[PDB]
């Protein structure tokens, strides 16, 4: 109303307000120390309480961007510490805010945040819960200037919970550690997905984004009408554009509106928004965005009616190509919550191509009549890979399943670095253990979501150090063809094996004391290097060495004079193996 800070203060609450202001400042002034930001927060909070009291008090009328900018320009060491950015303070709003956005460092040169010992961690938490959580909130926020603030706040509260439950536990570590690792990945995944959607919106444009949304929104709100889905898709697009531009406030307002709009028309969108809509202003958005798919209508016509038979296909299609295709997408997506969004896009793409070729032919109907048949092979491809890979994972464990993927890809792309291969394969394996446990109907969507992030990470590392044209093709290809492209890679015939290296296969007793995580990465690293040396080795030849090795270790780690065993038997292993693998 009259006062913006007052309004936000009232909605959000004191605690949330103070946390968000902190995150916001940490995201711009990434270089200032924790104690400086805390001061800022206090002053902004105090000022806020002043306005809550008297809406007409000094400055309370000024907009949030203006207020935020002024306080930002208050920092005396602004130029000394941030140089160029200080020139932003000379500009008027909105150039000022705009200027600040352009100077936000997407990834500064800060030190990796290390995880302390669980005990020091639980004691710090206990002795000063607030400064312990806020300082870490600060460290995370400054390292991820683009992470949507409210969401970072959502994570914080889960972290708080993990410490309460675990620092009380008998075995604190057994409780805490795994919850922490889970929190980290979930954080890594959210981060990666946010930057991924933004990248895509930049490269492939609005249209492509819109398409992806119709599909996703349709699977989620199958009982909504195409007109509502269009509405939502338009607003969602605006939201992402702005949220991607990086302006927290604008992004927040857009999201608030959309969430409240959805809740008001809740009855005509989805029957699973009841809970989400009764939640606090700060959680509405987050909830809705993650809502389970609603139940789809039972009395739903067959597609071929309006899209294959009907002689108005080309008529309706030429009258508004994108709308018609959007309708096709809507119709197909809502009957298939079990398809990955990108699979749906491939079908829509296929349908479009057909109509382009066909509607330009004498007898349209005859030309495009056998299209739903062209879909079959498209749908089955992803399904087959799922059942096939999920079975294999059920046999061997995650670990053993990770090794198979290790051999499989080292062969396809031997140029890639051994460490990169180990990491990608490990994360790929995890997708197997996180998705294969769901009933079929949810597998593909799961794989898509986890595969998309892992594939982007893969492409990035490669952007930096290009090592293969094939990998770069897949990486730059259509986002809808990214995964298929990687799936179509075959063994590298050209590759010339790395010259043998003794050190690379020498193992010491230190291997017996390392943690599982460590031992595995140690073994998996030799494996990639093994394959990189003998790429023509068969499943049989390999399993042989591995079995020998397997024993080797266990044997030399349960016998006196370790380092002797590994050195004496080690020579034997390598000697025999070099021979078996000719
Ligand atoms: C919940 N969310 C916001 C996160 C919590 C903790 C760590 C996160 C990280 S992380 O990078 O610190 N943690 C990962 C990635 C290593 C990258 N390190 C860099 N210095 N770049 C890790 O420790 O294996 C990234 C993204 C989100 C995170
Ligand atoms: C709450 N309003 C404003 C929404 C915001 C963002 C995404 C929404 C979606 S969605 O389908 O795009 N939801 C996305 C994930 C949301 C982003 N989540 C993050 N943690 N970053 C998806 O399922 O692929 C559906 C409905 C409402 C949404
Ligand atoms: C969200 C802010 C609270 C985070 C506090 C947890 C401390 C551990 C984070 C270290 C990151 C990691 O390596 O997992
Ligand atoms: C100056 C203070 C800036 C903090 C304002 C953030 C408002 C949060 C709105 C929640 C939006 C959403 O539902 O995602
Ligand atoms: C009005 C609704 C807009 C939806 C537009 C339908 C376009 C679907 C065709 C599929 C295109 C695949 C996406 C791409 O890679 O370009
Ligand atoms: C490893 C886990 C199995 C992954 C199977 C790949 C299927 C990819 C589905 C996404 C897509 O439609 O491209
Ligand atoms: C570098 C290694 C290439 C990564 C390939 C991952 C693609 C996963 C899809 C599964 C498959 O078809 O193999
Ligand atoms: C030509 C040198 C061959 C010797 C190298 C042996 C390295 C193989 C690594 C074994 C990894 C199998 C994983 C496991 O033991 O569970």
């Amino acid at each position: 109303h009259k006062s913006e800070v007052a309004h936000r203060f009232k909605d959000l609450g004191e605690e949330n307000f103070k946390a968000l202001v902190l995150i916001a400042f940490a995201q711009y002034l990434q270089q200032c120390p924790f104690e400086d930001h805390v001061k800022l927060v206090n002053e902004v909070t105090e000022f806020a309480k002043t306005c809550v009291a008297d809406e007409s008090a000094e400055n309370c009328d000024k907009s949030l961007h203006t207020l935020f900018g002024d306080k930002l320009c208050t920092v005396a060491t602004l130029r000394e510490t941030y140089g160029e950015m200080a020139d932003c303070c000379a500009k008027q709003e909105p150039e000022r805010n705009e200027c600040f956005l352009q100077h936000k460092d997407d990834n500064p040169n800060l030190p990796r945040l290390v995880r302390p010992e669980v005990d020091v961690m639980c004691t710090a938490f206990h002795d000063n819960e607030e400064t312990f959580l806020k300082k870490y909130l600060y460290e995370i926020a400054r390292r991820h200037p683009y992470f949507y603030a409210p969401e970072l706040l959502f994570f914080a509260k889960r972290y708080k919970a993990a410490f309460t439950e675990c620092c009380q536990a008998a075995d604190k570590a057994a409780c805490l550690l795994p919850k922490l690792d889970e929190l980290r990945d979930e954080g890594k995944a959210s981060s990666a997905k946010q930057r991924l959607k933004c990248a895509s919106l930049q490269k492939f444009g609005e249209r492509a984004f819109k398409a992806w949304a119709v599909a996703r929104l349709s699977q989620r709100f199958p009982k909504a009408e195409f007109a509502e889905v269009s509405k939502l898709v338009t607003d969602l697009t605006k939201v992402h554009t702005e949220c991607c531009h990086g302006d927290l406030l604008e992004c927040a307002d857009d999201r608030a509106d959309l969430a409240k709009y959805i809740c008001e028309n809740q009855d005509s969108i989805s029957s699973k928004l009841k809970e989400c809509c009764e939640k606090p202003l700060l959680e509405k958005s987050h909830c809705i965005a993650e809502v389970e798919n609603d139940e789809m209508p039972a009395d739903l016509p067959s597609l071929a009616a309006d899209f294959v038979e009907s002689k108005d296909v080309c008529k309706n299609y030429a009258e508004a190509k994108d709308v018609f295709l959007g309708m096709f997408l809507y119709e197909y997506a809502r009957r298939h919550p079990d398809y990955s969004v990108v699979l749906l896009l491939r079908l829509a793409k296929t349908y479009e191509t057909t109509l382009e070729k066909c509607c330009a032919a004498a007898d349209p109907h005859e030309c495009y009549a056998k299209v739903f048949d062209e879909f079959k092979p498209l749908v089955e491809e992803p399904q087959n890979l799922i059942k096939q890979n999920c079975e294999l994972f059920e046999q061997l464990g995650e670990y053993k399943f990770q090794n198979a993927l290790l051999v499989r890809y080292t062969k396809k792309v031997p140029q890639v670095s051994t460490p990169t291969l180990v990491e990608v394969s490990r994360n790929l394996g995890k997708v197997g253990s996180k998705c294969c446990k769901h009933p079929e109907a949810k597998r593909m969507p799961c794989a898509e979501d986890y595969l998309s992030v892992v594939l982007n990470q893969l492409c990035v590392l490669h952007e930096k150090t290009p090592v293969s044209d094939r990998v770069t093709k897949c990486c730059t290809e259509s986002l809808v063809n990214r995964r298929p492209c990687f799936s179509a890679l075959e063994v590298d015939e050209t590759y010339v094996p790395k010259e043998f290296n003794a050190e690379t296969f020498t193992f010491h007793a230190d291997i017996c004391t390392l943690s599982e995580k460590e031992e595995q990465i140690k073994k998996q690293t030799a494996l990639v290097e093994l394959v990189k040396h003998k790429p023509k080795a068969t499943k049989e030849q390999l399993k042989a060495v591995m079995d020998d090795f397997a024993a080797f270790v266990e044997k030399c780690c349960k016998a006196d004079d370790k380092e002797t065993c590994f050195a004496e038997e080690g020579k034997k292993l390598v000697a025999a193996s070099q021979a078996a693998l000719g």
